[PDB]
């Protein structure tokens, strides 16, 4: 969907990146430099994420675990184990 100033100043569903264009996304032209909000440069430096840190990105192949850190591989990407940005799913 559309997103942020270009969209209406929605945040994108699935907590995926909006790019400067209004537009959602997990690829590196939605994500990288040309990203808007829920950037992957925007993970914290402690990693949490979930609804607790106000539902902050993860980084690059970085998936939110359903325990509140982003993280890379099964553990945080797959199902079940995955609440956003699931790289798998």
């Amino acid at each position: 969907q559309r997103c942020g100033s270009q969209g209406g100043g929605a945040t994108c569903p699935g907590l995926r990146c909006c790019s400067i264009w209004g537009w959602c996304g997990d690829s590196e032209p939605y994500c990288g430099r040309t990203c808007e909000n829920k950037c992957w440069s925007g993970e914290r430096s402690d990693h949490r994420c979930g609804a607790a840190v106000g539902n902050p990105p993860c980084g690059q192949d970085r998936c939110c675990s359903v325990h509140g850190w982003c993280g890379g591989g099964n553990d945080y990407c797959s199902g079940g184990k995955c609440q956003y940005r699931c790289s798998s799913s």
